[PDB]
């Protein structure tokens, strides 16, 4: 099943939660970008799978614009809501997000 990893500052978990929030923008004229990641999971199964909790920020970056971590930047440092992600990267097929849900 799902095996929590640490420590959570790992740069990679970052990079995996930016790539989740990159594609969520329903509703949103913004899209929203990573404060911090609180817990990781990771399960192997049709490739590695990560589940990232993390807290999030409304970012200066329109959802019509390319998200970028260097261009979209919390507008303010409230934590907007604390998220979780799946993201699966398949062996030899593109990643993508599995799933996506806030509180």
């Amino acid at each position: 099943g799902w095996q929590k990893k640490t420590p959570v500052d790992n740069e990679q978990y970052k990079e995996l939660a930016h790539f989740a929030v990159s594609k969520q923008v329903e509703g949103r004229e913004f899209f929203d970008t990573v404060l911090e990641v609180t817990d990781v999971e990771t399960q192997v199964v049709a490739g590695t799978n990560y589940r990232i909790t993390f807290k999030i920020a409304e970012s200066t970056c329109r959802v019509t614009e390319t998200y970028s971590k260097e261009t979209c930047l919390p507008k303010t440092r409230d934590v907007k809501s604390t998220c979780t992600a799946v993201i699966t990267e398949p062996l030899n097929n593109e990643r993508f997000v599995h799933s996506f849900t806030c509180g």
